[PDB]
């Protein structure tokens, strides 16, 4: 089935919990997968213009590691819920990707997980302006914009609404693109 060849690929790029332990200031996302109309989606938050750092922009829901967590999984979930409403038994972690180093002193680890049919989201807009969804398949020919990096458009035909995704989340939904989409049958 596609969610069944969607998580034995996702399990083959899997590094588990190797980078985990290392000293860093540490935060984790989730890339959160939803099947719509017979096709994998990626959801998205915009953040809300309020927000210290970074108002406005496209990124997964996610946050920094607090002492309640268990592991960085449950970074990603805790975050999740308290941004967009996703409670645990509606989200499957499958894996654990490459995480993201950045400013020599943080280390984000992301995570993808396979989200509920029966999930609808619920904004907290505190810190989310909007939730989006966008089709995987997008990534693999994705609108780029150069402003010199490059920046994707994504409009929705369902409203006409265009997103801008761009740095370390445009390169982690292209990955997960690659990974799931990359060598299939028609
Ligand atoms: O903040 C994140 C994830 C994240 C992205 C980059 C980063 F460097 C760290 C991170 F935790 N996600 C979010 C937070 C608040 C509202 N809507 C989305
Ligand atoms: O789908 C959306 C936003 C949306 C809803 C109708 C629409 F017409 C356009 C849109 F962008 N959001 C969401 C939330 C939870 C799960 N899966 C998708």
């Amino acid at each position: 089935s596609m969610l069944d060849d969607a998580k034995a690929r996702l399990r083959k790029y899997d590094i588990g919990g190797k980078y985990s332990h290392l000293p860093y200031n540490k935060y984790s996302v989730l890339l959160p997968l939803v099947a719509k109309e017979g096709k994998l989606h990626l959801l998205f938050t915009v953040r809300s213009e309020k927000l210290r750092r970074a108002p406005g922009e496209v990124c997964f829901p996610g946050g920094k590691r607090d002492p309640t967590d268990m592991d960085d999984a449950a970074t990603a979930l805790r975050e999740a819920q308290e941004e967009v409403g996703l409670r645990p038994h509606q989200v499957e972690v499958v894996c654990c990707l490459v995480p993201c180093l950045i400013d020599t002193d943080t280390l984000i680890t992301p995570f993808v997980g396979l989200i509920d049919h029966n999930f609808q989201a619920q904004p907290n807009p505190a810190e989310v302006k909007d939730v989006f969804l966008v089709p995987l398949a997008y990534f693999l020919h994705p609108q780029v914009h150069d402003q010199i990096n490059h920046i994707f458009e994504y409009t929705n035909p369902e409203d006409g609404v265009t997103y801008q995704i761009k740095g370390m989340t445009a390169n982690l939904a292209v990955l997960v693109a690659f990974i799931i989409l990359e060598k299939k049958p028609t």
